[PDB]
């Protein structure tokens, strides 16, 4: 007999690797975990802004499967490598045309694509390697975005068949879910613990994505601070 | 999208409607459902959680003077829907009631509480017989079964009842399109009368803020 569910004290944030996290909370009367658990699970995708290269044309390459004398990689390879880095727009646009030019003898890494337009955030990573008698030019398209577009409809946006249309993934929050453990509380078993893990893509980390759930939940609410 | 304007529409004192826009198509849900939820187990009400009644000691037991057996007695009562007055979380209240009377939720009003359907039927006495019981009657959210209340109050004097807390009735909500394409979120609540739905949404966003809070140390 309580006239108010007790409120839950305990929180913890565990850092499993730089793109996971394990978040617990407790302990909750049970239901209320759950109460919480699958709307901040559902906020942990739609509350962070996304960005993803969209398009690439590579100056003498016609197609996704051909080759470059002078590149270690095909071509292929060489995008398998560019959909690992995780772009940034620099300011408040929603897409950006960014044109790319390297030369001579040199091993291309996230950070050698920082400009004025976009960041990559994961600088270290690496794309690919050119000899002393090439150089490797391309047009990078970078968009704004949340979920999964496929190529297919970015090749139809963008109108240009020199560009190779890509398979965007925007949402950094790749996965999120959760389970409810049962505690004791005062020596009672009618209590929970919520354990979110949360995976990102790198383009933000899980804490920084959860906090823009949290942000976002408490966002949506303050509509009603009006009695 | 994120919801800026809200509207409670009362359509009686029971029933309320309460609207939120706008959100983004299918964001609606993420306050919909837990607030419908709390609605449900979190919004606080009045029980009664035991009785005794003078000359009686077991629920199977019959009384001289009233047409009701205990039970049937205990059966009509859990209709009648109690407020405490004031701000107590517990009264304990003596009723006495004599010669020949039809005993309905509006008879059981005092200081400490009263009934909010004064027109539910509870008993009737007959001529030179009396009527005296007295009520543990708690404020709550849920519901506890008998058994456990027969175990917390350790007392052979009263019969515990299985007390129903929870003064929502029903706690609905729709997601609406609107036709740049958004949605807005309504809840409809309706009550027993023990506390308005603007109480009971109050309740509801209260533990909802109070659950969240634990969260809060991500910072
Ligand atoms: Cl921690
Ligand atoms: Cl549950
Ligand atoms: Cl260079
Ligand atoms: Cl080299
Ligand atoms: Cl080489
Ligand atoms: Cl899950
Ligand atoms: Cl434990
Ligand atoms: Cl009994
Ligand atoms: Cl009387
Ligand atoms: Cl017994
Ligand atoms: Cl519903
Ligand atoms: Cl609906
Ligand atoms: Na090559």
């Amino acid at each position: 007999i309580t006239t108010s569910a007790y409120t839950p004290t305990e929180f913890t944030i565990e850092n499993i690797s730089d793109t996971v996290a394990k978040i617990s909370a407790w302990p909750f009367e049970i239901g209320y975990g759950i109460t919480l658990a699958h709307p901040l699970r559902r906020l942990l995708y739609t509350s962070t802004i996304g960005y993803a290269p969209t398009a690439i044309h590579i100056d003498g390459v016609a197609h996704e499967f051909d080759s470059m004398r002078g590149m270690l990689e095909d071509v292929a390879l060489f995008i398998i490598n560019l959909k690992k880095l995780r772009f940034k727009i620099k300011g408040d646009s929603n897409k950006e045309i960014v044109e790319f030019s390297f030369k001579g003898s040199k091993e291309i890494y996230g950070k050698d694509l920082n400009n004025d337009q976009v960041e990559v955030v994961n600088k270290d990573a690496y794309l690919a390697t050119i000899n002393e008698d090439a150089e490797l030019k391309f047009t990078l398209i970078v968009e704004k975005g949340i979920g999964y577009v496929p190529s297919e409809e970015i090749k139809e946006l963008i109108n240009d068949p020199k560009f190779i249309a890509l398979d965007a993934f925007f949402t950094p929050v790749r996965e999120a879910t959760y389970d409810i453990e049962k505690v004791l509380f005062e020596d009672n078993p009618d209590y929970e613990k919520v354990v979110l893990t949360v995976t990102t893509d790198g383009q933000i980390t899980p804490n920084e994505a959860f906090q823009n759930a949290l942000e976002a939940m408490y966002k949506q609410l303050s509509v009603f601070d009006k009695i």
